[PDB]
């Protein structure tokens, strides 16, 4: 038996080379753990075909060594963002991928804003499954929080310092049932420079017009409040949010925002998670336990080199839902600094303190199958990502996030 | 020696199928019009390569014979709308040909107002020759007279009637010199139809807009005064109009503005070419000499199937420079239903009344080589479209437009 | 659910435009099959990619309407000689497509004998699955019975008059286990024309050659005594005779003789299965039975326009075991001018006096889903090709071979 | 300006990503060469094309670092075997480059004799320009001299042994007419060592078939006689021999014998190059005077590392015309060990001291154009490969064989 990315990387005709290095790099990634989660092979031959066909075409060129043919510059490493694992009690596990869509061209003068790639991607989901992306909420939130190619490039005085200039962020939630449901996230950060407002104004306000022109309830006060106070902008690096939306039937679909935090110890962990206070009960109690459990269990350690934790790097998403005022948090630890072993083995206690041993033989199958460098080379610091923690009324909601191109870091 | 067309068409690998069909298709004719014209080797190559990697990938669907694929409607037949050869007296044959930039999946679901195609297309020809398309113009006219995906999806209900959803015409001149120099046409037909405006007040609005924000000096009152009178509405449909600039340095580029009209007489084309008389001088008046002579030789004769001219169908474009306040007219009678027969011998009759031999012999070439159903069948409507007479102070400037894809309708 | 068909004609890339359209022709038929046969959804997959890759290249041009690319002369229509689909008692049915190898180019100077074709699909389908496809006896019987293309190039003044130059024809024989089992015919009709020599003294020469060289005991001794006698040649036209072996272990693998015929009683039919009476016991005696059956079922009825059987054309093919002494028939009924009607009401009457429910069921659903045409056309003879009987111990073992291009000839 | 090789590489569409990196690597080599000899930009276009259909998807993987991917094993490194640069008096310089057509799975079980290659590679050829390759000596020495695959693979007991499996070699003449006519070399290594037979009477009684089934006058004497010898076997290494022709009319045709000789005085030299004595007149001399000018040129000086001259690495090719009777020697240098600045150094003083201004400078061109690595790096030993010397009535012929891959070697 050949696995479908053998068989495919054997069979599938490649537009390009780039295409055809990613799909040596990540198919295998995302095979391996959408078959160690449990998926059906005509489900892996679908999802992967996908990737084949929408993604790896919007992933932009492939690293060589010295990375010389890269123009579109980011603090990150080419390739997804992260492929994500889901990890619950009860449901199913999940697998994700965020990707920010790069075209071929993108930071060059034919491309120097990215546009065409995420709707490029977008077009292709949308066609390979007609009527499953809906663009009802992206639409709405384009003008609002994203910025065109020609605005961006008559405001190109305005930007031309922003290192990361990411406008959208496509986040595929593929699932077991052969459904790929899109997400599309905006970071602001563009349209927040050229207008010369805030995040939270802008971001919120966007929210709030998307409200009255649907009459979906989506309950931004708390998270404008607390957003908008000072000792929160003490730590946080407001410039690294975005807004997060699912591109379905805005009536079922979900809008999260998200902003990044360089905090040093668990109390402002508690003020991110909490929106310093106002948000409480039982879920936020018994979450912030396991983060705080997670917390002194990952950056209770050494980091390569000898080195010292000048902070902890955290991020997080506030999730508010169409019927309901609720929002629910869900907290990134940031590992990208740490030993791959060291999270490992965290992960694996915690999922031990929660009873979840079939977990964590999935966790370890994708570690050993899909990343290699954990097992190889004993200070590798390259495959984890984050981890995520979330608490629902089902139990809690760990997540762990891998870079798939950790083969090229290595 | 094989020609530039059958050997590219014989090595090139095409990405998809129906390329291969527009390629088979116009090819010959775009090469055949180069070569007659006097076109270098190298230089057909190079356009022909230009129109198989940028131009016919955003063609749209090959029409089989019931046109059943073609999901982007439109009154036009399928394909580029024109490609055009321009024949002055001294200065050299050059050879043209504007495109609706259609994507694979317009008019569907996916791509339902085509707004990646035009994108897709002013990416690829900035890429294959950086810094020749300058898009300072199309990023100041986009907002103003184009609908973007997002708006025109939300402001669906407002044009959902409309039949050809047009908001982007790509003209490019395929040059001597290899340099393909593009040149966009936005019809504000879908944004005037949204903000229930005027084509008037929106076209010459940006215009002023344009002007104030770049301090080059576009007239455009002498057309706007001439579109608002009551007269001219009477014949014109203003629906039809679109404004037009060359996607250069606005210093060097030129703005046109373009309106259709089904005149009865000559004086109502008068009035179109000379904006009710406010345009005037020798250049008017030898043009409208050289309009009157087409006229009378073309629309002076029999229709297939012995029908009558309910009217004559004409189009015309003002061109306003940056650097003067000139505005020189551009008038195109549209011989859609006339005798590709009688329609040639017209031209050729006007070239030898002007004492162009020259292009005569060169007109004959490209009819009898690249359009065969001209000689072949002797009852031929499809090969001509329009023809363009213009007068500048080098002479008379006569543009005959031909469909290429004239062999799809025989 | 898009079936594999769908969404892989949506999401996968073709080489050419002919290989996209025999893709829309083939794979709805072969997928249709495979999933009314009952295949899993991921051995579909592979082997619809398999026909994507190793098949569909190497099927040749597609038949424009008046077949004027087609240069590969043939009396059969253009794609696969057949689809067919396997019906036994107790074992599961299994999906065959015979395809004759045709290049791109075969028939034009280029590549006049069509050499490379079945070779490259050799190649595809070995490195597909290295170590599936053993080309043991593929290698001895290359020289001995097929042509090479020099050969062929410098004997052409002695073959130049045949019409079809078929020398290897390979049939794929899909299975639920994914993998796709080679199987090579050789029809010496060329080497016989150049060597001067005969069908029989060449082939059964080639055959005791591998015999002495392998050691295997390949009894041809039955099939050279009847298919050298006069009566036969009398009917036989062996001049469309081949030779047949499973590419795989010579130990484990087949081989097949094959001969056409033009029969007009069921006494020649049975001479034919008989090898001259040679052959007996129960399984020729029930096999007969069955072909008397299914002979008066569909000889029995008129031809399209009224017309009359002039004779009932016949195939034969006798297999010889590499263990045994055995030599177990397998007749054709050629149906290729009945109604597709009368042939699967026919069918379906067999297969009920055989007990054969969930067979009828099958076959109904593959006729309706895959062939429409013999519901929409009540005069269709286009789908239904051949039908093959042949008895094992077992029991019955009844093939139905259809003609998947049957959309082209509609 | 874009040079053809640049302005390709971002059209042209590539199916695999090896072709887009030998393109990458080669196209600019070739392209540069054809420009500095003087090409029209057309012919460039035209051969830049061929290569890109024809030959680059016949020469097999590229190598990444450790050539892991190379399953194809040769001594020679992967890519053209060497890309020339002719330099006549009086007639115009061409460009040439000879290839060993590997397949893309050449070496593996799926191919494991790379029969196919260069029979596709003949066949692209052939269809670029129908009637252009005449495969009239090519069928008639194929048999005799190359090994088909199944011959090869049941005869594996018998090459198994060795290293270097190649069996046809093909040279295109890329033209300034942009005809690109082929020639094939036949080394016979497989044959002989599979029918125990020796190289000299295997190569010399097939053209002595083809004479008598031709009437076509090729005289192998001298060249029997000689290489049939004790003393020249002495140095000889007559198992890297093979037999070239040119793939025309065989009456414009012309047959060459090759060589390879480990030699380290100039005697045995003049007995290669005069076949012992059999070959005089003013021709032998003229040309023996530049071969050992050049021999004391460049085997005179010190090799990297300090290493010592072991022997004088030669090979040469004996052309026996179709019409005469006359043999025609061509004396290969090899320098694959020497600087490429005493290499380039000894060709620029050899063509002064011919007067050959025009040529240093188009040598010199070429040099730091398209092989940058003689002029930054001064230790380098990997662009210059051969220098090959032949006398005709005309003149000199002096060839410089370069590697075009040798971007790949630094």
């Amino acid at each position: 038996s050949p696995s479908p990315w053998d068989f495919l990387g054997r069979v599938l005709q490649f537009q390009h080379g780039d295409h055809k290095r990613w799909w040596d790099v990540l198919a295998p990634v995302f095979g391996i753990s959408m078959a160690s989660i449990g998926y059906k092979l005509d489900v892996q031959y679908r999802h992967l075909l996908v990737l084949y066909d929408a993604v790896i075409p919007n992933m932009g060129p492939f690293p060589n060594s010295n990375a010389s043919n890269i123009t579109w510059t980011s603090p990150f490493p080419p390739g997804p963002l992260e492929a994500s694992v889901n990890y619950q009690a009860g449901e199913s596990s999940m697998f994700r991928f965020t990707i920010e869509p790069v075209g071929p061209h993108a930071g060059t003068p034919a491309d120097p804003v990215n546009e065409l790639a995420a709707k490029q991607l977008m077009q292709r989901l949308g066609q390979l499954q007609p009527g499953g992306v809906d663009s009802t909420m992206f639409d709405h939130f384009y003008p609002l929080l994203c910025v065109d190619g020609p605005e961006a490039r008559r405001q190109w005085d305005s930007i031309a310092h922003i290192y990361h200039k990411c406008h959208t962020v496509t986040a595929l939630d593929m699932q077991r049932s052969a459904a790929c449901t899109l997400k599309t996230y905006f970071p602001p950060l563009l349209r927040s420079t050229i207008m010369n407002t805030s995040m939270v104004d802008i971001m919120f306000d966007a929210v709030e017009s998307f409200r009255k022109q649907s009459g979906l309830y989506f309950d931004y006060t708390k998270i404008k409040e607390f957003m908008s106070e000072e000792k929160t902008h003490e730590t946080m690096m407001v410039d690294r949010s975005y807004l997060s939306f699912d591109c379905l039937d805005p009536a079922k679909s979900r809008i999260k925002i998200y902003t990044e935090a360089k905090v040093k110890t668990l109390e402002e962990a508690y003020s991110f998670w909490s929106l310093g206070g106002r948000l409480s009960g039982p879920e936020i109690d018994y979450g912030f336990k396991i983060v705080s459990q997670m917390w002194d269990a990952i950056y209770s350690k050494e980091l390569p080199g000898g080195k010292q934790r000048e902070n902890n790097h955290i991020q997080i998403n506030w999730e508010m839902s169409a019927k309901d005022s609720s929002v629910a948090p869900k907290l990134y630890l940031t590992v990208i600094e740490d030993y791959d072993a060291y999270v490992s083995s965290a992960i694996v206690d915690l999922f031990t303190g929660l009873g979840w041993a079939a977990h964590v033989q999935t966790h370890k199958k994708i570690e050993k199958e899909a990343y290699p460098m954990c097992d190889a080379n004993p200070q590798s610091t390259h495959a984890y990502v984050w981890i995520s923690l979330a608490y629902k009324k089902t139990g809690p909601y760990i997540t762990v996030y891998t870079n798939p191109g950790a083969s090229i870091l290595e």
